[PDB]
């Protein structure tokens, strides 16, 4: 009948024995996460990897939602599934983000981020949700905490938990109950559970509040059943200092009323990108001038996953 296209993605199922020096990394909401090194066999090949899981079929369900939504995507700026693992509980695999997420980065080298990085970290997240857009699918879930960092020069977006796939002509996702990040969700996803590519745009101008803060707490101190009835009265999180009026007024925008007159995701990197060619004309920092950003027996034959194709 009437549809969409075949959705012809391959998921790769990973042997445990391909799998070497797993340490944990992190845990949290998300799950726990583990760092290791994948070597596929019959391959001189050492990629370094991450390793995800939240064994409830309940877990094991959404994890694989998850996977769904990872296999389909292939963007320079969205974190790409290597594959699953099927041991006792599921995993999934994906290229090693040494540097952390986003928000945590920001926070640990405030001083030394200039805006040369700070508008080019806005480029490629636009550029990687304008791609997301491109598959028709919503994440629901933008924010500091979900970008994670290859290199200093080079970001990616993560965590499609929440990640919802638009049907052909079908503009909004109905959701339901179920936690929700309130204070990155624009105020009609919080009113009435409708979440679009532009409600994504406002989590992309809260997102972007959270880099310019270097790393600040969206209405830190409010409860979370306190921020409809804040926006509804017009207001919105204030100018970082180190904004101009330039880069605020773009952040403003993102958070309107109207969501059909929030800016584009393709607009987003035309902006920032002109921004990016004269960055001390938008971003004011502290000594921006004077700033610079960034084991042994694997070193021969360790590649990166980004030049690890098929
Ligand atoms: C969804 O993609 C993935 C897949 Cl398939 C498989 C494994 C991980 C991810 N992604 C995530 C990483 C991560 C990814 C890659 N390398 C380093 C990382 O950091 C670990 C840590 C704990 C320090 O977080 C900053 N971290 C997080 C996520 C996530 O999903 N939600 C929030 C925390």
């Amino acid at each position: 009948t009437s549809g969409e296209a075949p959705n012809q993605a391959l998921l790769r199922i990973l042997k445990e024995t391909e799998f070497k020096k797993i340490k944990v990394l992190g845990s949290g909401a998300f799950g726990t996460v583990y760092k290791g090194l994948w070597i596929p066999e019959g391959e001189k090949v050492k990629i370094p990897v991450a390793i995800k899981e939240l064994t409830s079929p309940k877990a094991n369900k959404e994890i694989l939602d998850e996977a769904y939504v990872m296999a389909s995507v292939d963007n320079p700026h969205v974190c790409r599934l290597l594959g699953i693992c099927l041991t006792s509980t599921v995993q999934l695999i994906t290229q090693l983000m040494p540097f952390g997420c986003l928000l945590d980065y920001v926070r640990e080298h405030k001083d030394n981020i200039g805006s040369q990085y700070l508008l080019n970290w806005c480029v490629q997240i636009a550029k990687g949700m304008n791609y997301l857009e491109d598959r028709r699918l919503v994440h629901r879930d933008l924010a500091a905490r979900n970008v994670l960092v290859k290199t200093p020069q080079h970001v990616k977006i993560t965590d499609f938990g929440l990640a919802k796939l638009l049907g052909a002509e079908e503009k909004e996702y109905h959701a339901e109950g179920g936690k929700v990040p309130i204070k990155w969700m624009a105020l009609e996803s919080i009113l009435h559970r409708i979440y679009t590519h532009q409600s994504d745009v406002w989590s992309y101008g809260v997102t972007v509040w959270e880099l310019m803060t270097f790393g600040s707490k969206p209405y830190d101190g409010i409860p979370a059943s306190e921020i409809s009835s804040i926006l509804e009265k017009g207001e919105r999180l204030p100018q970082p200092p180190i904004c101009t009026i330039d880069v605020y007024m773009i952040m403003v925008k993102c958070w309107m009323i109207d969501a059909d007159s929030r800016p584009k995701f393709r607009e987003l990197i035309i902006e920032f990108s002109k921004m990016a060619r004269d960055p001390q004309r938008y971003l004011v920092i502290q000594g921006d001038e004077r700033m610079h950003l960034p084991d042994e027996e694997d070193m021969d034959d360790v590649v990166d996953a980004d030049e690890y194709l098929i």
